[PDB]
C-alpha cells in the first residue's frame, strides 16, 4: 500500500517534540555512549544562536537541528527493563541523532538552572523586572516540561525502576537540582566511566559556554552572539515572536541601560528562541528495517551547492536575464574561474568561503561566517540593496576579492607597481607574503583595495594609487607585527580592523596607530616591554618577522 | 506556528510521484547538468532488482531510492522563461535528487521500448500468452504516464515553446518514438555537447544493461538479478504484489518452460516493480531557503552500523538477559575485538563485511552480499534458526572466522602445527600464504571451517589429528585454486566452492579432495588437456598465481 | 489551492482535544447560552457507558461523541476582551458543538470531584487499595488538565482580567474547588441569572446521576449501566485498554468481593474510557466564514439505514450469492413486507425496533436495545453462530416475530384457532388485546415463539394441539402480567419474563405455567399475601391494568 507508514515526517519544534504529554525517548541497545566532542556542541550552540540572531531583522528565518529518525515501539518490544505496567504510553526508540538529542537535552538544563538562579538573584520586587521575573517562570517550568513529567506518585515510576545511563541519571540528576525548593543556589553533577566523564564534562561546559554569554570576556574563536538587551528591545519581530506580545514600554529601557536583568533576560531570549523557533525533523517508522532502509535513504541524498552557485542565478535571472551575457557576466566569470582553479568537492566550500569572508568586511563590514545560511542572505541582502547600478559593483566587488587573492596573498607575493619606488616595492611584498601566515587574514580584506588602484582612473592618477596600496601593505604587517607581537593574542586586531571599515591612505596609517594609542600600547617604552614578554611560539610567523625586523636593520646602522 | 510548510513530507510510488495529472519536475539555474557514472546507475538498477528479488520471499521489503527536496512553485518564480498561459498546474522545483529522478525517467523510458519492441515478437494469439501482450500493454502505458501527460494541441506546448536540454530533448524525442504508429522498432536517440553525449549514452547503456539480464551470457560484475519464468510462478508473493492477482494456472506453466515471452514477462515484472514497490520520500518546501537549510539539515544525520552492531542486540537479548556475561558473550567480545582492532568508519563495514561473507559460507553456505539489509537478516535468520544451543554455534562461528583471520589469513601465514610432519606446515603456509593474494576468498570460509574444527577438537585424544587435516585442507585449496585460475577466469571456481560446502551427502578430510577432484574432471582433468589450458591463460590476471606457478616449476627442480 | 486549509479534520480522544498544553477553547459572541436539558445530557453520559459497557467484550468498539467545528484563531481577532500580553497560544474559536463541549467539560468536574472524595475515604495503606489511592491519583491530574492550565503566576492570566460566563464561572470556581488542600470533602457551588441557574443545576445533576450508579437502588428508566468491580476483573480486554496493564491479580479478588473500593475505582474505570477511548471529531477552518459554511455542508447530509437494512447485505450474501432468489429469500420477504407497510421516515427505525426488540428474546434471550450498533452486532452474531441450515431459521424467526406483529399485538387481536373450544379463543383475545398497552411487551416475545411454532407447526399432524397451546400461553402470560403488576411496578417483570426463556432445562405448555408460578412464588403469592399487595397499588400505573382488574371482577359474576 506504500502510502503506508514507511515514512511519517513532521516538522517540530524543540518544545513539541520535547514536551510532549506522552512520550518517552529511548536509546536502543544497540546505539552507543554519547560521545560528542566540545567543538561539535559549540557548532551546534551557535547555529541556534544564529537562529535568535537572525530572527531580529528576517522576521521569518527558522533554525534547524537537523533530523532523528525514530521508531513507533507501540508493544514496548524495544524497552531494555520491560515491567510492563508503568512504561510510558508512547515510547520512541531513536534511531539516528541520538547524540544530537543529548545535548539539546542538556542544554534545557543550562538553560534552566542558570536563567532559574539568574532570577533568584532577580530584586524581588521593583518595577519592570519582577516582569522578567514571570518571564524566567514561565520559561523554566516550560523545561522542566522538557526533562520530564510528574506521572502517579512515589519516585516517577512505581517505587525501584531507576536510571543510571549517563543521559538518563544525568537527566534525574537535573530534575532533582530542580524540584529541591529550599534555595536556589547552582548546580553541580555528581560500563565505561569515561562516558559518564564526557557526558558530566560536556553538560558542565555548556552552563560554562552560557555562563559566558552573560558578561563581558569577548572570545570569537568561540562565544556565541546573543543579540543584548541594547538591542533586543529596539526590534519589535523579536518581542512579539518570542513572546506572543510586545515587551513593556517600562522594560525595553531598563534593558537599553544593560541592568542586572539584561544578562538574564538574554538567555531568557535565547531559550525562549530555542524553544518555540528551532526545529529538529522527525521521521517515525513503525517497522524498524524500514527505519534502517531509511537510514540508508537519509544518509545518501547530498552533495552541495556553493552560496556563489546558490546566488549566480539571482544575477543571471536578476537585471541581465537570458540575454544576459552581459557586464555583471564578466564580473560573475571571474569568480567562477577562481573556484573552479583553485579548488575540485569540500575544497569548493573551503575556498569559497575564503572568497566571500573578506569580500564581507569589503561591502560594509559585516563579518560573514562560514554557514552556508548566513553566506545565502548576505550576498542576497548586500546585492538586493538598491538597483540595478549598485548590483554591478557588489558583484564586481566579489570578483576583485578574488583578483586579490591571485596577486598579492598567495601567488608568488610580487607585483603591486614593480616600479613606483622600487624599494617600496621590494619591502612592502614582504608584507603580503608574511600576513598571508597566521591571524591576519583581515587584512586581505581591508588591503583589497589595491582594488581601488586597479579599478583606477587609468594614467590620470594611477601611480598614485599604486603607491597608496604599497603603503597600506606595509602598515598593515606593522600594526599586525605590534599587536600580535606586541603581547596578548588575536580576536583584539581582528574586531578592530572590523570597524576601521565601517566606524569612518594618511587616514588608516593615522587611525591604525590610534586604535594602538587606545590599547595602551602607544609610546615607545611599553610597547617594546610588552613585545619582551610575548612568546613567539604564537606566530612562527610572527617570531621569524621581528627577528628579521631587529636583524636586516643593522644592514644601514 | 512552526508545525508550519517548513516541512511536509511524503511518500510515494514511482508512479505515484511520477504520473500524477497535475505536475512536472523542474530543475533550477544552479543544478549542474546530469552527470552519473555508470557505477552508481548500476547500483540504482541493482538496488531495485534485488528488491524484486527479495520480496518474492519476504511479502513486505521495499526499495528506496533515498529522498527529494523539491520547491511548490506556486506562483511560478522559478520557471526559466515565462510564458504563464501554459505552464503546468504543480510545479516543482527539485533542489537535491534530480540526478536520481533523471536517472529513474530515463529508465522508464528503457522499459517502455524494450517492453514494448518485445511484445511485438508476441505470438498475437494463441493462448494465455496474450496475457503477457496484454499485461505489456498496460505497463507501457502506465510508463509513458511517467515521461509525459496530454494536455491540449499542437506541439505539446502551444506553437512556439521548446524543450532543449539534455533530459528535456530526450525525453521529447522519445515520446515522439513511441507515439509514432508506423511500427514498433527500437529507438535510436539523435550548452557544452559533452552534456548531451554523455546523457545520451546512460540512456542506450541501460537499454544495454537490461537487455542483458534477458538472454544468457552471465556477468556477475555487472548484469541484474531478475527473477526467472521458473521462479515467477512459484511465487504467489511476487504474482499478488505486482499484478494484484495470481496468473493464470494457464501462464505459469508456459513461464516454467522459459518460452519466448519469459524475457518480456520478467522484464514487465520489473517495471512493476520500479512503478509500485521502489517508493521514494518527498519533502516539499514552499520557500526556497527552507529547501536549502533542510537538505542541509539532512546531509548532516547519518553514521552507520555495521550489521554486527544491529545483531548485538539480539544476542545479549536472547537467551542471556541483562544477567548476561554469559559463552556467547565470549564468543562474541572475540569478533568485537577483532573488528575493533583491524579498524576504525568505513572501515568498521568493510571489515564486517569480510568477516561476514565467509561464515555465510561457515554456516549453511549461502553466499552473504555487502548490503546492511541483507546482513542483519542473515545473521538473525541463522541465529534464531534452532533453540539455546544452537544460537551459540552460530555465534562460535562467527567469532571463529575472526580468529581464522587473525591467524593465517593474513597475519603472518606460519601457524597451523610447527610440528606435525613439518614439510607440510612449510609448504600449507604457502597455500595459505597463497590464497590471500587473488581470487581464492571463499577458501577463507572453508579453510576457516577445517582448521576452527582444528582449534575446537577433542584435544590430545584426536587433536593432532584435526591439526594435520588443516595443513591438507589448504594445500588442496591453492591447488584447485590453482588450476581453476589456470583455466581462464574466476567466478566458476567461487560457485564451486559454494557448493561442495552445501552439495555433499554420507550419514549424520579425503572428501574435500574428491569432491575438490571430482569437480575438477567435471570442468576438465586428466593432465594433458589441464597443461594446454595453462600455456592458454596469461598469468596477468593474477600476478599472485603467475609466481605460485613458477615457483611450482622451479622449486620442483631442488629433488629431482 | 482547494486542497488548502478549507477542512483540516482529526479523530480525536477526550484527552487529546481538551488537555492540549497550548490550547484555549473560545465561545464566540454570537451563540447561544448553554440550554442543554436533562434528557439530552442523560443521552451523551449513557452513551460513553455504552462504550465502555461494549468494550469489554468487543476489544475495538469505541464511543463518538458527534463533531464539533473550531477556527484556529491566529489573529485572536475573535477574543472579546483582547489584553494580548497573555492570550493562550492557540485559541479555538468553537463554531459548532458548543453544548456538548460545555456537558463534556463538566462531566470532568464530577469525575474529578467525585473520584477524588472517594479516595479520601480510601484505606491509607492496607493492600492492593493503594493502587487504587494512585490509580485515583492519575485519572484525578489528567481531568484538572482538561479544565485549566498553569500559565505565569498569580490569577492563572494577568492580576485583573477574570472569567465571568455561565461555563466560565463554572470552572474557575471548580478549579479553586479543586486547588484548595485543607481536606478533601464534597463541592458545593455559588445578563439574564437563569443562564448560570440551569448550567449549575446540570452539573450537579452529573453529580447526582455518578453518584446514583454507584450504590444499590435500580432504575432502567435512568442512572447508567456501569459495569462493576465485580464484573470488571474478569475482562483482561478493559484492563488493557483503560490502564495499559493487566490489573494486580492482588485486586481482583478484592474486586470480586465488591469492597469499598469498587464504586471508586468503577467510577475511575469510567473516567479513563471517557479520557481515552471516547474520540471526537474536530473539523479546524482557519477562515470563519469558511467555517460557516461548512457547518452548513455537515448538516444536510446524512439520512439512516435500518438494522435490518444493514444486514440483508449479509444475509444475500451468506448461502444464497446472487443466485439468491432462495428460501431466506422468502423469510426475510416478510419481514421486508411488514416493515415497507408499518412505515414511512424515523417510524422506520422505531418500527424495526419493534421487531428486532422482541426477536432477540425469541432466540437465546439477550436483550437488544435500540443503538443500531447493539442491533448490528446481535443480529450478525445470532446469524453467524453456525452454517446454512440454522441461519435459514434465525431469518425465518424475525419473519414470524413480524407475522406476530400482524396477527395479535396490533392487528385486530382476533385469530388463535378461531375454533378450539370457543370460550378459550373468546378468551384469548382479550389477553393478546390487552398485553399490548403497557409494559407487558417481552410476552409479545414469549407470544411470538409459542404461535410461532404453532403457525408452523406439524399441520395436521400435530397442527390442532399448538394452536391451543399457543391461547394457553396467551392466558397464562396476561395472568402473571397481572400479579407482578399488582405487586408494584414493572421492571422486575421484564427481567423474570427475560430468564424464563434462558433460564430452563429439560433434556433437548404445562412447563411455562409451573414456572411462571414458581416465580410469582418466589416472589409471594398464597392467595391472601398477593390479594394484600392489591390493595397496595394504584391504578393510576396503567389505565389499561385498571380496566382489566374492574372487568375481572365484573364478568365472573356472570356465572356466580
Amino acid at each position: 500500500m506504500e502510502t503506508k507508514e514507511i515514512f511519517d515526517a513532521a516538522p517540530l519544534s524543540v518544545s513539541q517534540f520535547l514536551s510532549e504529554t506522552g512520550q518517552g525517548l529511548y536509546i536502543p541497545p544497540y546505539q552507543r555512549a554519547y560521545s560528542w566532542e566540545l567543538p561539535k556542541i559549540r557548532r551546534l550552540l551557535s547555529d541556534v544562536a544564529h537562529g535568535l540572531d537572525q530572527l531580529a531583522e528576517f522576521e521569518d528565518s527558522i533554525c534547524f537541528l537537523g533530523t532523528v529518525i525514530a521508531l513507533r515501539d507501540i508493544n514496548y518490544t524495544t524497552v531494555e527493563p520491560k515491567y510492563r505496567s508503568q512504561v510510558p504510553s508512547k515510547v520512541m526508540t531513536i534511531i539516528d541523532g541520538q547524540q544530537r538529542m543529548t545535548t539539546l537535552l542538556l542544554l534545557t538544563t543550562v538553560l534552566h538552572e542558570e536563567i532559574r538562579v539568574r532570577a533568584e538573584k532577580l530584586t524581588r520586587d521593583d518595577e519592570p523586572s519582577v516582569w522578567c521575573y514571570n518571564q524566567a517562570l514561565d520559561v523554566t517550568g516550560r523545561l522542566s516540561n522538557c526533562f520530564e513529567e510528574d506521572m502517579r506518585y512515589g519516585e516517577h515510576r512505581y517505587y525501584p525502576r531507576l536510571i543510571r545511563s549517563y543521559y538518563d541519571v544525568w537527566s534525574r540528576n537535573k530534575g532533582e537540582a530542580r524540584y529541591r525548593s529550599p534555595i536556589g543556589y547552582y548546580l553541580e553533577s555528581y560500563v565505561d566511566l569515561e562516558a559518564y566523564r564526557h557526558l558530566d564534562r560536556m553538560r558542565d561546559q555548556m552552563r560554562s559556554m552560557l555562563r559566558k554569554a552573560v558578561g563581558a570576556g569577548v572570545k570569537r574563536e568561540d562565544d556565541i552572539q546573543l543579540p543584548t538587551g541594547t538591542d533586543i528591545g529596539q526590534s519589535q519581530n523579536l518581542q512579539f515572536a518570542l513572546f506572543n506580545s510586545e515587551f513593556p514600554p517600562s522594560v525595553v529601557e531598563q534593558l537599553e541601560d544593560d541592568a542586572k536583568m539584561t544578562p538574564l533576560t538574554r538567555l531568557i531570549v535565547f531559550a525562549n528562541y530555542l524553544l518555540h523557533r528551532v526545529t529538529v525533523a522527525v521521521v517515525t517508522a513503525k517497522r524498524e528495517d524500514y527505519g534502517f532502509d531509511m537510514f540508508e535513504a537519509l544518509n545518501t541524498t547530498g552533495q552541495p551547492l556553493t552560496a556563489i552557485e546558490t546566488f549566480k542565478p539571482r544575477a543571471i535571472k536578476e537585471e541581465g536575464l537570458d540575454e544576459w551575457q552581459e557586464s555583471e557576466s564578466k564580473l560573475h566569470f571571474d569568480v567562477v574561474e577562481a573556484y573552479l582553479d583553485r579548488e575540485g568537492a569540500d575544497k569548493r566550500q573551503t575556498v569559497t568561503s575564503s572568497v566571500l569572508l573578506p569580500f564581507a568586511m569589503f561591502q560594509d563590514g559585516t563579518k560573514l561566517t562560514k554557514r552556508l545560511n548566513d553566506q545565502r542572505r548576505y550576498l542576497r541582502t548586500v546585492f538586493d540593496k538598491d538597483p540595478d547600478i549598485v548590483a554591478r559593483r557588489k558583484v564586481l566587488a566579489g570578483l576583485a576579492q578574488v583578483a586579490r587573492f591571485y596577486e598579492g596573498p598567495w601567488g608568488s607575493p610580487t607585483k603591486v607597481p614593480s616600479c613606483d619606488d622600487a624599494t617600496l616595492r621590494t619591502q612592502a611584498g614582504i608584507a603580503l607574503a608574511a600576513l598571508r601566515e597566521g591571524g591576519h587574514d583581515i587584512v586581505v580584506g581591508l588591503l583589497t583595495r589595491y582594488f581601488a588602484a586597479h579599478r583606477l582612473s587609468s594614467p590620470e592618477t594611477v601611480e598614485s594609487s599604486a603607491r597608496q596600496f604599497l603603503l597600506a601593505a606595509r602598515s598593515c604587517a606593522a600594526f599586525y607585527a605590534l599587536w600580535r607581537g606586541s603581547f596578548g593574542s588575536t580576536a583584539g586586531i581582528d574586531g578592530v580592523y572590523r570597524s576601521l571599515m565601517t566606524h569612518v591612505v594618511e587616514a588608516l596609517q593615522s587611525y591604525l596607530k590610534e586604535q594602538l594609542r587606545s590599547e595602551g600600547i602607544y609610546d615607545k617604552q611599553q610597547w617594546v616591554a610588552r613585545a619582551a614578554m610575548t612568546p613567539v611560539y604564537q606566530h612562527s610567523k610572527p617570531l621569524t618577522r621581528l627577528l628579521l625586523l631587529a636583524a636586516s636593520q643593522n644592514s644601514t646602522p
